[PDB]
């Protein structure tokens, strides 16, 4: 059909991550569900090669913006782009360590949306909370989404993950999703979606089983009027 | 520990900027009120030095943190400050464009807050919205306030500012708040500062100026406890 039409019911989700951080190549499945009204959804996630050699919580944010709630006042860019699909290009720069690059497409079979994405975990410090998995927990956070040009929305975050030694790694992440079709498609001024996630490690006997929820929800700040009062 | 008390006052507050951009020096000098519970307030800003040689917008962000309104089970950071009084040092770096950067500091004089800011714009381009006065607009935005260390909290934003053909001019905000005093102060968790900012003209003001309101209200994300429920 066109969009949340296709959304109005219980989804399901699969994932196939193929990354590198610092050379290492690793694998990552995941699978997941989706229940109307969606913005409150699990995913469970497998590394297929093994150990994860880099923390689980920077790949928080590659384990389905179409599944956030959206209020009824905000076009759903990321499930209008369906059925043709959507890209996503997406930087996060982690200060003092390294940056993430990932590549994702998906595409709609039947009630499962598919993902495949690609990322380059490039420059991370050995010895930096990253790579020594000091990371203990992922900050909710209140992503900006903006228009960007007639086919695209750009969604910008801080994401902070609190250390071992009780400080803050911020990452800051820079995401362009893109309409793959050639309709015309209503680009939603700019928004918020307040993300909250929570992993946790599950039972593993030689690939790391990673469990994580996140609720996500959209909302606007709308403008004010009067400038004396 | 005390302070906050201080603000159940009604209070005033008189800014001072000494700035320059692209080697031409400004001067802008501006006052207002702020009621208690606050977290809605007017200023009046003047350019001293004839006509501002930028767009006002970028300027907004220099025109009060501690006149945010808080709600209990949030510490109030930039008031909890006082009376020893706290500075700030500042980038907005804008994209494609030039970079402010600024250094204030905040002192109470019984129940008027003294600003005094220096800001250098620099690399602004010259036929840009920026330097064109093609700023139509400050969109509203959930600025995002975090720990940083034992005596500051940094506050990160994405300001975005309309331009005249509907384009959009990002500024990439980061704002160090550092406490002026020798004892333990406390530090909140991370949470967020929701700001909303107009710009109007006076019409009984000759003088090169703005009245600008800012709505700036705290509120947490409260996190998740179950990565499956």
């Amino acid at each position: 059909e066109g969009g949340p039409a296709l959304f109005q019911s219980d989804m399901t989700f699969k994932i196939f991550i193929d990354g590198e951080v610092n050379g290492q190549k690793f694998t990552i499945v995941a699978d997941g569900s989706s229940k109307f009204p969606h913005g409150d959804f699990n995913v469970h996630a497998v590394c297929e090669t093994g150990k994860l050699p880099m923390s689980w919580k920077p790949i928080c944010h590659l384990i389905e913006p179409f599944f956030a709630r959206y209020p009824d006042g905000i076009s759903h860019f990321a499930q209008e782009c369906f059925p043709e699909g959507l890209s996503i290009d997406r930087t996060v720069r982690f200060e003092n360590d390294g940056t993430m690059t990932s590549h994702h497409t998906y595409e709609l079979d039947d009630t499962c949306v598919v993902s495949r994405i690609t990322v380059n975990c490039d420059g991370f410090q050995p010895d930096g909370p990253i790579m020594r998995d000091q990371l203990v927990d992922i900050l909710p956070n209140e992503t900006h989404m903006f228009p960007h040009g007639p086919n695209a929305v750009r969604q910008l975050a801080f994401i902070g993950f609190t250390t071992a030694d009780g400080g803050l790694m911020m990452g800051h992440f820079d995401s362009k999703m893109t309409f793959n079709g050639s309709r015309a498609i209503e680009i939603p001024g700019p928004h918020f979606v307040t993300i909250i996630t929570k992993q946790m490690r599950d039972t593993s006997d030689k690939r790391d089983h990673v469990c994580q929820r996140e609720v996500a929800y959209a909302h606007s700040v709308p403008r004010i009027t009067s400038a004396i009062g």
